């Protein structure tokens, strides 16, 4: 039951075994131990209880020094119930941090040591040091840099002046100061005035019961809080927190012989014995084939097949680029006389992380080949890391041969740039071409006029890199010479060069260099794509990893979402290692945030266990019984402590304080998502814990709508959208924000009947408020009509459309996008009669209003077109995520067509109009 028998190992070699409760804190267990130890031999020899610390083997299989004795044995969760006393003394900082990391990332650091891979070890040393340094450096600076680091300003994208009554306050003081000020007032104006208002450049304003601070050179109206307060009517309640209170928070070449590879053996193969096994091999540079694909002989199907066969390639060693990858696929072929069975695949870098060409034997633990649309012999886009299941997985034994008495490395930049140095008819023939897939005759024209491309077409660098023959080192040196003198490209062009088709490390270096102009705000908008692109990297230490880490240590919000982006994929074998090494480095440099993410991951662990119970208890007792059988399981000391007082993983500046267990429920949906409510100690907020469904798809959809909202908001168009948070936290687990005062159009319609929504809106907006809500409906309708049409999100019914008490419409449960319904087809613009009605304020005909709504739809679509390449570039990088709905060229193509990307602005607007008008015509029929 509650109690558990614990083994205790005393430093005298004495052994005690007695029962204790699973909820007992370690401090309490130590006392029961000293009480029983006095009646066991060699007690006199022991030092005081406080002289010792408990040691245990945690879930992640490593020894853990259990320093915080306020932890319950249940929260410690040791492998077997074994505790060992050890002398406290040593570096009880690295011992403490290393342990917390292993728990937090859900992988023991020992797994990294076990590998005996220097690449892993060098990454760890360099990255942990860079981070540790940046953290130490962070600690040096004063309150202004720190408040900028931990609580970065949450501002509106960006106008009149208005009267604003603002309720000021002070630290500890329960005495308010309702002082009114100008909409365009700087922070000091709202500050020192209230300091002068109390008496008759120190401190900053803080939003009550939030980690949101008002500071810096900006007008009040430009701050999300003030801004939302103005719109929702409500008066902003600030607090003056002194500098003292903030500080308290603060504390050579030659080899002209061919490329040779010795396919020695295969291992643990699981194929039909009737068949024959073949190993197909190719050489690649990104997506491009570096030469013809050599194949092995057929050998009979067995577990350990032997080939001991030499494979030569139509590429001479000195021609192999830095990023050359050897790709393998094992096939089960029906011996020569209807489909060739793809067994497994494996990719390998021809050069190591230190520029040295790999020699000797290699045992490549292989990944299963997934049967798909692109049959493809090989998988060059696949990961270069070995299948971590070295245990039960198939493998291939290869041997790259020695080719010199001394090891050979790829040339240095100086020896590359050395070799690299050095008409009006064709000048037109370059303009016509540079105005995606260039034809081989056009390719050579671009390469010949490559200096003309650098001089007059710098934005066509991507086009130039793809025409380059990466299988001829002469051609590579030439390109690289121009690269090292190329003008800095805009963020938009740089985003394109992050994709798998640009594997050269010099390319990646240029791409990051141009991405260094990004404000924390715009960076946050691409963060998900940038994390995804790490899956296309060849080596652990790369420019993108370093960039992503620099940014995360410079901004806390970025660091937080970078943590969850990597954390939520710690289950995927392909990324576990890479992501794990980034998370350790991030943690080492963000020890403060480590404490927050620890609290969050803990509550998350409880919710998975709580949800798991409810899921089961649904297939037993009825819903109100389960509800009450959930409230007792929640009110357990440990459950309630873990679920209380934490920063929200969805928005770390939101303080989820006291759980309202009475208000906590679950949803009658498939995966039974938990409805968890909280109340404000100083400032309501709720979270939805869903486990079972993949949330990546929904987060990308929501991120894009938010991007659209920012792009629209930037050009003075506020379409009153609801960018509710959705965050994947783990394996088929995530959180979804609670939008209070909202209901699904199906539920609203069942409580005239054509006026069912208008009555609901009337019952939530009386008199003067009715006209406000319809403008909220009109504005949100347009935005979501345009959004869902552009993204190809179909199946838009009343169970997946929601209305807010303010009048704002918004979409939920985006199951599929890009025309997919399983089967991708062009989703038309959809005008719903029910909505068209509310827009017309109840009338049959009201073009006065309806045409204004037409304008919102039309300008929303027009703005999206202006940023069409952004969405294509972003979506093209998302192909690294491996979502079925976003796996190829035709998925990204959807966007080109939806946004009429090809067609002129006028040609696009007239087709949008035709589609709009027919959505209104077909609206009537439904
Ligand atoms: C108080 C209470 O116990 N309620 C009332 C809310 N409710 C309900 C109904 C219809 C839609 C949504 C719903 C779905 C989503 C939603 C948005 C995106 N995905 N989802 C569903 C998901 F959370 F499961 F993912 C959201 C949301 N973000 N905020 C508020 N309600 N809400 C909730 C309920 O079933 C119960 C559980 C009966």
């Amino acid at each position: 039951n509650q109690s558990v028998v614990v083994d205790f190992l005393l430093p005298t070699g004495v052994y005690l075994n007695f029962p204790v409760s699973r909820n007992a804190n370690l401090s309490t267990i130590k006392q029961l131990l000293w009480h029983r130890a006095q009646y066991e031999p060699l007690f006199h020899m022991l030092s005081g209880p406080e002289a010792y610390v408990f040691t245990c083997i945690n879930q992640t299989a490593e020894q853990q020094e259990l320093e915080d004795e306020q932890r319950r044995l249940c929260d410690v969760q040791p492998f077997l119930p074994v505790l060992r006393l050890v002398a406290r003394e040593g570096d009880r900082v690295k011992k403490l941090i290393n342990s917390q990391i292993s728990l937090l990332i859900g992988k023991g650091l020992h797994e990294f040591d076990s590998l005996c891979d220097p690449e892993v070890n060098d990454f760890r040393a360099k990255m942990c040091q860079f981070c540790e340094e940046a953290a130490a450096r962070r600690q040096q600076l004063g309150w202004e840099a720190w408040l900028q680091y931990s609580f970065p300003l949450q501002l509106e994208p960006s106008l009149p002046n208005r009267a604003l009554l603002v309720n000021v306050k002070f630290e500890g003081s329960e005495e308010s100061f309702t002082f009114q000020v100008s909409t365009k007032d700087v922070p000091l104006a709202l500050m020192a005035c209230a300091l002068r208002k109390k008496a008759t450049e120190d401190y900053t304003l803080q939003v009550n019961g939030r980690h949101e601070y008002l500071y810096g050179s900006y007008p009040l109206c430009q701050f999300q809080y003030i801004c939302s307060c103005l719109h929702s009517g409500l008066t902003p309640h600030l607090t003056m927190v002194h500098s003292s209170s903030i500080l308290a928070m603060r504390d050579l070449w030659s080899l002209e012989q061919p490329f040779r590879i010795e396919l020695i053996q295969g291992s643990k193969v699981n194929a039909d014995e009737r068949m024959k096994l073949v190993v197909q091999a190719g050489l690649f540079h990104g997506n491009e084939m570096l030469c013809k694909t050599v194949s092995s002989s057929e050998v009979s199907v067995c577990s350990e097949p032997v080939w001991k066969q030499r494979l030569e390639f139509d590429i001479n060693i000195c021609d192999l680029p830095r990023m050359a990858r050897l790709c393998f696929a094992l096939y089960a072929v029906i011996e020569k006389a209807k489909a060739d069975c793809p067994i497994a695949w494996a990719n390998l870098m021809l050069f190591d992380y230190k520029d040295q060409l790999k020699t000797g034997e290699r045992c490549l633990y292989m990944w299963p080949s997934v049967p798909d649309e692109k049959g493809e012999l090989l998988n060059p886009t696949g990961t270069v890391r070995s299948n971590p299941n070295t245990d039960s997985a198939a493998a291939l034994l290869i041997c790259l041969p020695e080719v010199a008495p001394h090891p050979v490395y790829y040339p240095a930049l100086e020896k590359i740039l050395e070799l690299g140095r050095h008409t009006e008819e064709e000048q037109l023939q370059l303009r016509e071409i540079l105005e995606g897939e260039l034809y081989e005759h056009e390719k050579d024209l671009v390469w010949k006029l490559r200096h003309e491309v650098q001089e007059h077409f710098p934005e066509a660098l991507a086009r130039l890199l793809l025409v380059t023959k990466w299988n001829k080192h002469e051609d590579v040196a030439q390109m690289l010479y121009l690269l090292c003198s190329w003008p800095e490209l805009p963020v938009l062009s740089a985003l394109e060069l992050l994709d798998f088709s640009f594997p050269d490390c010099h390319v990646g270096s240029f791409a990051i260099k141009s991405l260094r102009k990004l404000t924390d705000d715009e960076l946050f908008q691409y963060l998900l794509q940038l994390v995804q692109v790490l899956k296309y990297e060849s080596y652990l230490d790369c420019e993108l990893t370093k960039f992503l880490l620099d940014r995360a240590l410079a901004n806390r919000k970025i660091g937080h979402f970078l943590f969850w982006h990597l954390r939520s994929e710690m289950h995927v074998p392909s990324v576990a290692l890479r992501f794990g090494l980034i998370l350790e480095a991030y943690c080492r440099g963000s020890t403060h945030h480590m404490k927050v993410l620890m609290k969050q991951g803990e509550a998350l662990s409880k919710l998975k266990a709580l949800n798991d119970f409810v899921k089961l208890s649904s297939q037993k007792t009825p819903k109100p019984q389960t509800k009450e059988l959930m409230h007792l399981c929640m009110r357990q000391e440990a459950y309630l402590e873990a679920l209380s007082h934490l920063q929200s993983p969805l928005d770390p500046s939101t303080l989820l304080a006291e759980v309202c267990v009475e208000q906590c429920t679950f949803m009658d949906s498939k995966m039974k998502p938990l409805w968890i409510m909280y109340s404000n100690e100083e400032a309501s907020v709720g979270i939805i814990f869903k486990n079972g469904d993949d949330l990546r798809q929904d987060m990308l959809t929501l991120q894009m709508i938010q991007l659209m909202d920012v792009l629209w908001k930037q050009e003075g168009l506020d379409l009153r959208m609801t960018p509710y948070g959705c965050l994947p936290t783990g394996d088929r687990t995530g959180l979804i924000e609670v939008v209070l005062r909202s209901d699904t159009i199906a539920n609203i319609q069942l409580n005239f009947n054509k006026d069912a929504l208008l009555n609901w809106l009337k019952s939530k907006n009386p008199g003067e408020a009715l006209d406000r809500a319809i403008e909220e409906f009109t504005l949100s309708c347009a935005g979501y009509c345009v959004a869902t049409y552009v993204l190809g999100i179909g199946d838009r019914h009343s169970d997946n459309i929601m209305i807010r008490e303010s009048g704002q419409l918004f979409h939920i449960d985006f199951g599929h996008f890009l025309g997919n319904f399983i089967n991708r087809e062009r989703v038309p613009f959809i005008l719903t009669y029910d909505f068209v009605h509310v827009i017309q304020q109840g009338k049959t005909n009201n073009s006065e209003k309806f045409e204004r709504f037409r304008g919102y739809c039309e300008r929303a679509y027009t703005i999206l077109r202006r940023h069409g390449l952004l969405f294509l570039h972003l979506f093209a990088l998302m192909r690294a995520a491996g979502l079925p709905e976003l796996s190829c060229s035709k998925d990204i193509q959807y966007l080109k067509d939806s946004l009429a990307l090809g067609k002129t602005e006028e040609e696009a607007l007239k087709h949008f109009r035709v589609k709009f008008n027919e959505a209104l015509r077909e609206s009537w029929k439904t």
